[PDB]
DNA sequence: GCAGAAGGTCGTGAGACCGTTCCG
DNA sequence: CGGAACGGTCTCACGACCTTCTGC
């Protein structure tokens, strides 16, 4: 239902007040590999802006989370994991310009996935695209992410890999 | 040569980094009026992605002025005066959200200016609309802008209006 | 005499995560 | 569980003018 103005008016706000970001999150509970990777697409705006953010709820389906307030007077709208942004992306890659290159790491992240999850070797090349997702959102002059350097360490003290 | 969803990217764009204004600058060397309605729309990214600013510049047939960097390691692309915007504006209020209030107002503005030149209770009327288009890019709590307040004042003290 | 080009900048509105709680 | 939804926030990257230099 998504028609090629609106994916592209879309790409263009995203590009504009919004983020495409992946990052790893610590997860006590689990196992062997003790992290979650998480992948999402957000939209950023005052408050009072609100509808607007809804509207393009509704047009992409309405995947995701929205919130009046973060706490701070600005509203957003978040769409987490690989199921909503498997079938989203796609549809604002061709339009994204900025974060286009992003866009296609959460996508390859969401493609090696699958095998990498119990996998401490597979999760590590998963983790690099993390990092380089990350770094892509930095100015040149800041301390880039290094979640593969200390994650490929972890596994080694803890004889994963 | 303005392709649709190069439009509907480029008004989503603007929506999110850019900006619609109206302004008025005061010109000492102006006849009647000393004052003069400067109209534009801006795009406004991080000097490294000064690029980017460049592909919408050739997008709208190199319209406006470009500036790698403002001198706060900002850089910015403004699209100043009735013609061009009465070109490009067309263009984007299609496809333009959060901002097609504003878009609108300019163009309304662009409409009146020619007779509201030298009549000064028509180019009050114009000012008008200055401020709504100020007050649309404000927060509701805010202070709404005063440029025609102060402008009639101007008017009646200098004798340019009567009532 | 008129106006666009170029300069400058304060007050945020964003971005890009990191944290904690919920749930089928 | 293995996400999914809810919370929270530092650090700027914007926006939306205002000011001054150019050109004919
Ligand atoms: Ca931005
Ligand atoms: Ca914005
Ligand atoms: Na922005």
């Amino acid at each position: 239902t998504l028609q090629p103005t609106e994916a592209a008016y879309i790409a263009g706000f995203l590009d504009g007040d919004g983020s495409i970001y992946a990052l790893l999150i610590p997860r006590p509970d689990y196992k062997d590999i003790k992290y979650q990777v998480s992948l999402a697409i957000s939209f950023i705006q005052r408050k009072d802006k609100f509808p607007y953010l809804q509207d393009i709820y509704d047009q992409l389906g309405k995947r995701g989370n929205l919130r009046k307030d973060r706490g701070d007077g600005i509203a957003d709208y978040r769409i987490i994991g690989s199921t909503h942004l498997s079938i989203i992306l796609p549809d604002l890659v061709p339009y994204l310009r900025i974060k286009k290159k992003q866009a296609n790491r959460i996508l390859h992240i969401i493609n090696l996935y699958p095998q990498a999850q119990k996998n401490p070797s597979k999760f590590l090349d998963l983790v690099k695209i993390v990092d380089d997702v990350q770094n892509l959102n930095k100015r040149a002059d800041e301390l880039k992410s290094t979640n593969y350097d200390r994650l490929l360490e972890e596994f080694l003290k803890a004889g994963k890999i």
